């Protein structure tokens, strides 16, 4: 979860 | 991973 990879930012669902 | 939870920067392993 967050900024980088999974749930939310950079990689895989949500965002960037 | 990365910045929030998970491996990496925050919660769950790493660091924060």
């Amino acid at each position: 979860f967050g900024a980088x990879a999974x749930v939310x930012w950079x990689w895989x669902w949500x965002w960037x």
